[PDB]
């Protein structure tokens, strides 16, 4: 049998997923945001501590990505396409600004599996993002000084958060946007009876991320909020204020991952 | 009871769809096709007859479109964006080279009901395009020579129609008008082949623009599927693929015959 | 051309639906609940009068469907099953009592568009009910005394309802359920320019059911709300109470429709 | 940090699955058909062979599902109903007879996370079948003699499976339905360069059900076809002939896992 992710097969292509290189371009429709500094702290694995300058920062992001492989997989957009929010926290690794994701949602199984790869803790939901045309016209903003783009996400069914942004003027350091690692926990639970709390995998990992691109990235203001819902916990990290407002492309390829802390 | 379409309500808002303006921008990958002039001119309805120089000609249409009105709605993508994938045929109106839409699939309610009331006979489906970025690397074509989009139109968990094309030149000058048929049946006992609605409209589109138009090859098949009929109008061959951008308003809609 | 909704075409097969009979056969969660009189007397349309008994009453119902025609359209599930929530409130037509019907959700196109030509203002939605399993064990109620269920619904990602009931003893008179008439409107608008306001059809219609039958019927407790959410109205008919639960087959066949009156 | 699947979170309600116990309540369409043996033993995991005596035998299934753990979640039957289609094809273990499954499909992304630490290599598909009302009349069939049901399985906007059963009688055995044991594949891949083709979970493993119980069991005839999809191998198993057609609720709780071999 052959394949990377499951179903393994005979000819290698009902896996969800393929090995790498995986290969990503999206749109980020991105807000700052500020909660308690204890509540960020909660959601932090052991391993990453609080930071000392930004404790209670993060960032809420909507992206519209499109995947694809070593084999034009982008022309299929029924698989290829997915849309994700994730929101990530300030911490520190050993003294260096990080970014932890606690939770991030796709519309994709696909996305799902890849993420659970790499250690994002993907769940389904339904991810939405106001789109900027080239045509212009009263049906799209301008994306450029004054265009104002939405943003919303549900999961199960219930919206978990909304957001708002406009646009005031380009980004003077594009690259600059993405300076924190992004922290992930790769984890994979046992059943065996007596082991249902000794995970098989359970590993601190820092998501490694090739050729990294950032473009047409303009910075405004923006108004966010997180809904309590059932079976979520997004809403246990209170928007008390809100930052700038972010929108841009970005582009990377994933083919590797650096374990920070193997916890069996 | 204010409102639009349906649900009327104290308030307006739960209606579907407000009243015009309603605003539109949208990508299109598009086909060029083929089909058989006396399959095409089965789907033709009272008042439209076949085209005497391109019968069987058609279009098809992936598009990915952001809808507004007059209070910024596309900032509310959940209900504002949707899907889109519909192909014309070629046909005369009293002499008038014209464009019929027998089939449409959207993927938002609020888009199935304006389609209705325009004549669009929109049914819900799965249609999904190839996006390019401009932030550009392996994981997006680059509009322009070589770039290379797919598209795919799914009903009721049915693969209906797949789409691929190759650009290899801009258009510089970016015709037919598109004819509908609003169409609302009878319930009462007696009168279920007698339609309460059931007219020919041209679709009315203000302000109209195109913006980085690109044609190149094509491949394109409709697939059989349970319930569907747009394999029926299997593509013999294709004609050229095109991507453009499009946007226009819509307010207005021009009854053309009274059939009811 | 054939056909009877939308799309006509050369064989009569890809319109929504076709012509009649439609025959349905379903599972109802039901709640009895209480609004404000002023409230429900907003909804209803003109030529409905508040009920002078029972004004502020309700009916929430999640109804698990299966439809078909002439030709056992029941063995294509994927078109011919669908979820639908719905309420009804009290009212009276020129001095009897019936059921206003102003909102109703469902899951499928297909209904969506028989709900429009019944006067149903039908819109998308994702519905749930929990459901008996003749099996029984700890995955399944029991369809009797004790058995709980739960209800939910949803439109554009937002959860507008939720509902739980408890079953306590089986219904005193299951035709009785019922007895109200459901009252729709027919609305089919305009769009030439200057006839925005002027639809082409606007009746009130009284829901007309053949061979109507209730069968496993069971009364007790409920707990329902109303949750508010961008686009609708469904919350302005705020739970002040809520009460009778109600679980029951319900099945009926539609082949006409009583107008009322036409205003335009 | 609590949870059992992910997200890991301070209250632990956000993971996708929390620890067993599982519960399952479900009614199911089967059929047993016949594909070539080359074709099912292509499939096979090392560790099984081709069954001596019915190699190329297999049991397609369309199961509408209802899930539950210690605290009623089905009351919540947005996040715990999901319907499954798999298949399972004839093996030998040891010269022992089970079931390997290759393919399986569901639409709830719990689900699909329960099924991956169990080893059942689950994606996201939409699954569909006709459902038997006791309230009866022409919107059902009757689960008895002459009852009708059809059932079909999409993935990614592709339909790979397309069924229907005719009923004649009940099982005489009802227990016997679930005498193979079924074998599964747990397997979760590394992302670290050099190692995409050393999974950190590869493990042979038996599915291990307590409690199961089956009622209402009826057997027939059936049909049943698989179509091609891109991205997708379930076609490549022919169905060369049809044997009989299943109809039956099945319940049973997961607790436990056996692994067999572990091959990481
Ligand atoms: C699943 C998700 C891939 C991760 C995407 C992502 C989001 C944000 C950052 N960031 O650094 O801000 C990095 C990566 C998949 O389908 O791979
Ligand atoms: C429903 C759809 C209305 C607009 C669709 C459309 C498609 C193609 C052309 N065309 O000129 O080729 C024009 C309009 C809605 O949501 O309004
Ligand atoms: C759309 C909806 C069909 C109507 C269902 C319905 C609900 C409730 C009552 N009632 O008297 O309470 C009656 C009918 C369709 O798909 O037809
Ligand atoms: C995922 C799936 C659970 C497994 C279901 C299943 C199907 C068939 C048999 N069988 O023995 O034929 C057993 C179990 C989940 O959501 O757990
Ligand atoms: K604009
Ligand atoms: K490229
Ligand atoms: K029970
Ligand atoms: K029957």
């Amino acid at each position: 049998m052959k394949g990377y992710t499951v179903p393994l097969s005979p000819r290698g292509i009902a896996n969800l997923a393929p090995a790498p290189p995986w290969h990503y371009a999206g749109t980020v429709v991105g807000v700052e945001f500020f909660t308690d500094p204890a509540a960020a702290a909660a959601t932090l694995p052991e391993g990453l501590t609080p930071d000392p300058d930004s404790a209670g920062r993060g960032v809420a992001m909507f992206i519209d990505w499109q995947y694809s492989s070593t084999g034009l997989e982008y022309l299929d957009p029924a698989r290829s396409q997915y849309r994700e929010f994730l929101i990530t926290l300030d911490a520190h690794c050993n003294g260096a600004p990080v970014a932890w994701c606690p939770y991030i949602y796709v519309d994709n199984d696909a996305a799902m599996a890849r993420g659970w790869v790499q250690g994002f803790p993907k769940k389904l939901g339904a991810v939405h993002q106001t789109r900027a045309y080239s045509v212009g016209g009263p049906g799209t903003p301008v994306l450029g000084p004054g265009g104002q783009f939405g943003a919303t996400a549900s999961s199960a069914g219930q919206r978990i958060a909304e957001a708002k942004i406009t646009l005031e003027q380009p980004v003077p350091d594009p690259a600059a946007l993405m300076s924190r690692p992004v922290i992930n926990l790769r984890h994979f639970p046992r059943l065996a009876a007596g082991q249902h709390d000794q995970p098989a995998v359970h590993e601190l990992v820092m998501s490694v991320l090739d050729d990294t691109a950032v473009s047409d990235a303009w910075v405004g203001t923006a108004d966010l909020a997180f809904l309590p819902a059932h079976g979520e916990e997004l809403a246990d990290l209170p928007v008390r204020r809100t930052g700038k407002g972010f929108h841009f492309d970005l582009a990377f390829t994933v083919t590797d991952l650096m374990t920070l802390a193997d916890h069996s």
